[PDB]
DNA sequence: GACCACGGCGC
DNA sequence: GGCGCCGTGGTC
């Protein structure tokens, strides 16, 4: 051990009140080095001393310090090296107990353990070129950029959702009125115990499937769709359950959810959550606004930019089949994208959308036989021979080595490829040769927002939003058009593929007039 | 108060 | 055919 403040290059272990960096109280800070543990007299005024954030969780400790109005980029994470090694690597207690060290409550020892599990993923990176170049190109530099980001956060008419609120509730009590006179008594109609048998058992209704583990009688959407006119309360539920759906989880957790100093909405993308290398978004979750349906378009004119400011929306054109046809090779999917025409009539030579989008998926014609109404696809894979070619490929490479690649190098690990059984099996094949597509995909956007960031300062603008194949802009009205202008062409061309990427921009003054 | 499994559902 | 969060129900 030796007193604060720790030498240049430390790694550094913090304890912080919960997981959100945003509303976290920094409880303790330390900084390790050569084995050296230095622990700090208060954390806070601490941060001061540190020049970078470099230990396990370095995005969140910077997240707090751009909080704090300090300037801590995060550097090397010992948790970007495993999650590049393994997705399935995806906190820092599995971590610590895969490769070593017991992951604590104690800033000075994870301070000692991020120094060590560093040198030790570190060292397994050797020879590992892609993996490298994706850590020093990829990761590690979005981890600063996801800090501004989470930091930064996106403005929110708190207002009009305390009105739509009301709106709702209304709305919810007259559907829930007329549940209660159908069913002959009241219930809670957000328990499913409950309306099972007020459904099966009372009104003696069809049912249909059944739950998964329990095995009850399920009262999914998908099974009373099938009853939506077997008897009116089954309408009146699903108007209902879309509701209370809509306003449990956005309408009302939302507007609670504004920071008291930046005064916008701030949440956590999770660079190593995923097992494709997709990110992810909690506390809250921004990956999920309502957009289908007519009450999800107005809880999106919520996300409102600042005054003086405008939206950037920039939406990836079907990059997981450009993927696709880049990683197949296939002439004539090439040619789809090559000419620019409807990507789907010309793969018709409404039939051709359902599969061209469930390929991706592994999609049975069992599906596809409920989906487009026709009685029980190989039409499909004779027009793209390479694509059937590189799915088979795939697999077979996928059960030698034991994972799956995407295209700049990111492998999931997929064990059951050779299961006895075949449900078993078919399921992981069809999460095998799926990441290369949505992995791919997932590495051009990070890429993607690796390049960009850095000229959106240059031209005083910010990133908002992140979702897996869009990007949501702040822009003043000035220097909006042109930063939506070379937004869009970062994004195009941030990796040059067999075929052209393409992106559709739009821009205003909320999530929903810009998109 | 806290915790979690489950079903159901948003993207 | 990759995610996070809701209320319910149960437990501590």
């Amino acid at each position: 051990e030796a007193p604060w403040p720790p030498p240049e290059g430390a790694f550094v272990g913090f304890v912080l009140s919960r997981k959100e960096p945003m509303w976290a109280d920094l409880l303790a800070l330390a900084a390790a080095r050569g084995g050296r543990v230095h622990r700090a007299p208060e954390p806070y005024k601490a941060l001061r001393d540190l020049k970078e954030a470099r230990g396990l969780l370095a995005k969140d400790l910077s997240v707090l310090a751009l909080r704090e109005g300090l300037g801590l980029p995060p550097g090397d994470d010992p948790m970007l090296l495993a999650y590049l090694l393994d997705p399935s690597n995806t906190t820092p207690e599995g971590v610590a107990r895969r490769y070593g060290g017991e992951w604590t409550e104690e800033a000075g020892e994870r301070a000692a353990l991020s120094e060590r599990l560093f040198a030790n993923l570190w060292g397994r990176l050797e020879g590992e070129e892609r993996l490298l170049w994706l850590y020093r190109e990829v990761e590690r530099p979005l981890s600063a950029v996801l800090a501004h980001v989470e930091a930064t956060g996106v403005r929110l008419d708190v207002a009009y959702l305390r009105a739509l609120s009301l709106e709702v509730a209304e709305e919810i009590a007259r559907l829930e009125a007329e549940v209660f006179r159908l069913a002959g008594h009241p219930f809670n109609l957000n328990s499913r115990d409950q309306l099972e048998r007020v459904l099966f058992d009372e009104l003696g209704l069809p049912a249909i499937g059944k739950t998964e583990k329990t095995g009850k009688r399920s009262t999914s959407a998908a099974v009373l769709e099938a009853l939506r006119e077997a008897h009116a309360i089954v309408e009146k539920i699903l108007q209902y359950r879309e509701l209370t759906k809509l306003k449990s989880t956005y309408i009302d957790p939302l507007p609670e959810l504004i920071h008291p100093r930046t005064g916008r909405l701030h949440t956590r993308f999770n660079q190593t959550a995923t097992a494709t290398g997709r990110l992810s978004s909690s506390d809250p979750n921004l990956q999920n606004i309502p957009v289908r349906t007519p009450l999800g378009q107005r809880i999106r004119r919520a996300f409102i930019a600042e005054e003086g400011w405008l939206l950037v929306a920039l939406d990836y054109s079907q990059i997981e089949l450009r993927v696709l046809a880049h990683l197949s090779g296939d002439e004539n999917l090439i040619r789809v994208f090559q000419e620019g025409r409807d990507i789907h009539t010309e793969t018709a030579s409404r039939a051709a959308k359902t599969i061209n989008f469930g390929v991706l998926y592994g999609m049975s014609a069992h599906r596809l036989s409920q989906e487009l109404a026709i009685p029980y696809i190989e039409r499909y894979f004779q027009s793209f021979p390479k694509v059937r070619a590189w799915i088979e490929k795939t697999l077979e490479e996928g059960r030698r080595r034991g994972y799956v690649e995407t295209l700049f190098g990111r492998r999931r690990y997929v064990p059951d490829l050779e299961a006895r059984v075949k449900s078993v099996r078919e399921a992981a094949e069809r999460m095998a040769f799926n990441m290369p597509v949505q992995g791919t995909a997932a590495d051009l956007m990070k890429l993607a927002m690796v390049k960009l960031f850095p000229r959106l300062e240059e031209m005083g603008a910010r990133m908002l939003l992140q979702v897996h194949d869009e990007l949501v802009l702040e822009a003043p009205k000035e220097r909006a058009e042109a930063v939506a202008r070379l937004a869009k062409e970062v994004m195009e061309g941030v990796y040059p593929l067999a075929v052209p990427l393409e992106v559709e921009v739009g821009i205003g003054e909320d999530w929903l007039s810009a998109k």
